[PDB]
DNA sequence: CGATCACGGGG
DNA sequence: GGGTACGTGATCG
């Protein structure tokens, strides 16, 4: 029809699937339906005979028999080769798990092919549909909870305490506790606040829901309150209720009809950061201070009754920068949606890795490719053993670092070699692009499939920059100027994922020409820069860090900007090389690994930090304490000494025994580990005591001193008696406290043994 | 040794 | 739900 399309999924109605597209037309919400789309495989077969055995194979679903509704005999391409495969169609797409294997087994068939592509993104791929076309303005509301914690609860034991949503109207907060400030709404009791949020939802009608890690904490904590609660959560726009999706070790959560836009996943991706907390994330974009109120303050006040404003503005300030934060992030996920033709639900919680398949799947359908597997197990497991032909970097503190990135040079080596798997050593080539060192022959006889889509991709971003430069509407200009950098990432992402071990287009050789290629321009770059007196302390496929040994700052940061201007004019095509940043001061210990200080004072490290609540706080702060003496005072000397003190104050048990707990989670039933851990050794004396240990509860708990493995000798931190139980000073400066900061200090010559008296 | 198991964000 | 991360480091067995 007219509208933009912000999802799609499917129902199943009198057993058959029917398709539901949802729309946002000039303002209004409109559900589409289709009942016609039919799942399907691919079967390649020995001979055309053996499809009468092959049709008439059959399996089991919900009690009933499934069958091959239909078989049709279709001309494809395989790597480059016209294939003849047949199309099997089924009546469900839950009988594609159910039956594939049995096909996949038959001797009469070679191989089958795009059983695991799910139905709703089948149906936008063939269907040629692209979410988010348009220029439809789309609501937006931030949500966000507050709980009453205490350590080691299992999840979901405390109530809800307060609900804070935020939009252009204002941030508002939702208690069952009397708290007077303009922004509070106080209900009677849980219950009610609950379905105060419901309501508020179902009013405001927004498209798109906010979170700031809502997949993993707020959804599925509103879903155990309002389970024990006995009450729904009809948030969806069909009345449905948020739904809890397993996307790997962890959670997210969907919301039927609107796009649930949790941030954390996405701003993880798009910014470094050592802790990506809602305060930390909010500062580096914002560049202003928003203060945490942690969870013991927030049980404390609840339960006293005292300071419960605090509390308040703290749940009002998480929904407002939620809020300010979504609308900051959103538009580039929009773009990257259109882009690679998928919702903004699943490519906000997607790798570039994903990205890029998406696009090729779809762009492999407009172009009759039949598409490679994904890899079993074991393919994936010899992918990732997988050993590449074709340097260190220079030890000790470093001033005034320019950083360079080469990441838009291997696009332009991709297209100019022709480099794709099916143009990889091809048999009765004419012509052919031989790669340096490494030898792999790429055909020149025909544009490769991922070269050819990779030419389009930078041909449309040269006619948007184009279009920016004569335009005079701002808001064109802002559309176009996303538009132009969701291309960017989608074409820097090809090298990367050449050497993905699970994607379907995965090619070792390709990955290796590319680097063979492009080390040749970096090669080129590190004498250039030599030659105008630049020290080069780091360098990887990405880029470097270089400056010039006793210069002042602002003579480095403008021979590095005339450096580039230069070599960009050297360069042919659109192979281009981008001045990253300047930085103080600066170290590095290996490949991504390294640490540096801008002139603002923000440490930016890579690899090093340990911000991680299974590590001891005595290992986390002293290896703080490390990085500040090396980046902040310029004195590795200090860095050395701060670490012979506190194995010193360890060894003579004058550090607190809080400091040295550690915590991990129970992610089973005690019964089904192999392996038990310190944490399970101390969980199953709690379950022995009667306490419910349960998935989802946190262990707290100190290693004392004794013989044999760590896990006899935990105790369960509420048990540690400081008077009784003596902690092992040696896993804590072994274990702990060394291995925080022998990495860093390995960069400036010392080796573990010289950081102790 | 290989196998197993944990981390992040949130309260 | 025709795709259940991601990459990395410590500890068990
Ligand atoms: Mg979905
Ligand atoms: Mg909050």
């Amino acid at each position: 029809h007219a509208g933009m399309i912000i999802d799609a999924d499917y129902i199943t109605e009198d057993g058959k699937p029917i398709i539901r597209i949802f729309k946002k037309e000039k303002g209004e919400f409109k559900v589409e339906y289709d009942r016609t789309f039919r799942p399907y495989i691919y079967a390649l077969l020995k001979d055309d005979s053996a499809i009468d055995e092959v049709k008439k194979i059959t399996a089991e679903r919900h009690g009933k028999i499934v069958r091959i509704t239909e078989v049709e005999k279709v001309q494809k391409k395989f790597l480059g080769r016209p294939i003849e495969v047949w199309k099997l169609y089924l009546e469900h797409p839950q009988d594609v798990p159910a039956i594939r294997e049995k096909i996949r087994e038959h001797p009469a068939v070679v191989d089958i092919f795009e059983y695991d592509i799910p139905f709703a993104k089948r149906y936008l791929i063939d269907k040629g549909l692209t979410p988010m076309e348009g220029n439809e303005e789309l609501t937006f509301l931030a949500v966000d909870i507050e709980t009453l914690y205490h350590e080691g609860e299992e999840f979901g034991k405390g109530p809800i305490i307060m609900i804070s949503y935020a939009d252009e109207e204002g941030a508002k907060v939702i208690t069952w506790k009397s708290i007077d400030l303009p922004y509070v709404e106080v209900v009677s009791s849980e219950r009610e606040m609950i379905k105060r949020l419901v309501k508020v939802i179902r009013e405001k009608d927004p498209d798109v829901i906010i979170t700031y890690n809502g997949d993993n904490f707020a959804f599925p904590y509103l879903l155990k309150r309002a389970e024990k609660l006995g009450i729904k959560l009809p948030l969806g726009r069909d009345n449905s209720e948020p739904k809890m999706q397993r996307m790997g070790d962890s959670l997210a959560v969907e919301i039927k009809g609107r796009i649930h836009f949790d941030l954390f996943p996405v701003i993880r991706r798009t910014i470094n950061l050592p802790t990506y907390t809602l305060e930390a994330v909010y500062e580096a974009i914002f560049g202003k201070s928003k203060e945490k109120v942690y969870a013991h303050e927030i049980a404390e006040a609840w339960e006293t009754g005292k300071g419960l404003e605090r509390v308040a503005k703290y749940s009002m300030e998480d929904a407002k920068v939620t809020f300010e934060l979504g609308k900051e992030f959103f538009p580039m996920e929009a773009q990257l949606a259109r882009l690679v033709g998928q919702p903004v639900w699943d490519v906000s919680r997607s790798s570039t890795g994903n990205l890029v398949e998406w696009f090729l799947l779809r762009k492999a359908y407009e172009r009759n490719e039949l598409a490679p597997n994904k890899p079993d197990e074991r393919e994936y497991e010899r992918r990732l053993r997988e050993s590449y032909e074709g340097k260190e970097p220079e030890k000790g503190l470093w001033e005034g670092i320019v950083s360079l990135d080469f990441r838009s040079l291997y696009p332009s080596i991709i297209i100019t070699h022709n480099v794709s798997p099916d143009t990889l050593n091809r048999e009765n080539c004419k012509e052919y692009d031989v790669a340096p060192q490494v030898g792999h022959r790429f055909c020149k006889d025909f544009p490769g499939f991922i070269p050819s889509l990779l030419g389009n991709l930078l041909e449309e971003r040269q006619k948007i920059k184009k279009r920016m430069k004569e335009s005079k509407d701002p808001v064109e200009k802002k559309l176009l100027d996303y538009r132009q950098r969701a291309i960017k990432i989608l074409a820097n992402s090809y090298y990367g994922y050449y050497g993905y071990a699970k994607a379907r287009w995965y090619c070792k050789e390709c990955a290796e020409s590319v680097t063979a290629w492009g080390r040749q321009y970096i090669d080129l770059v590190r004498r250039e820069l030599e030659s105008r007196g630049f020290k080069v302390l780091y360098i990887d496929t990405d880029g470097l860090y270089a400056t010039i040994p006793g210069a002042k700052h602002e003579e480095i940061k403008e021979k590095a900007l005339k450096f580039v201007e230069y070599i960009n004019s050297k360069l042919p095509g659109l192979l281009e090389l981008e001045y990253e940043g300047f930085y103080a001061r600066g170290f590095f210990v290996t490949k991504k690994k390294y640490a540096l200080i801008d002139e603002e004072g923000k440490i930016v490290t890579r690899g090093l930090e340990i911000v991680r609540r299974d590590w001891s706080e005595i290992a986390k702060e002293t290896q703080a304490k490390v990085l500040e003496a090396i980046l902040k005072h310029g004195n590795v000397d200090e860095a050395v000494k701060i670490v012979k003190e506190v194995t010193e104050k360890l060894s003579k048990y004058e550090i607190p025994p809080e400091k040295l707990v550690i915590y991990e989670q129970i992610t089973r039933p005690l019964s089904e580990y192999k392996a038990i851990g310190p944490h399970v050794a101390v969980a199953k004396r709690l379950a022995a005591k009667g306490v419910k240990v349960k998935p989802g509860m946190v262990i707290g708990y100190i290693v004392l001193r004794g013989d044999g493995p760590i896990s006899k000798r935990a105790i369960a931190i509420e048990e540690f008696d400081p008077k009784k139980h003596k902690y092992d000073a040696e896993y804590y400066i072994e274990n702990q406290v060394l291995p925080a900061v022998e990495r860093i200090l390995r960069a400036f010559g010392y080796r573990k043994e010289d950081l102790k008296y």
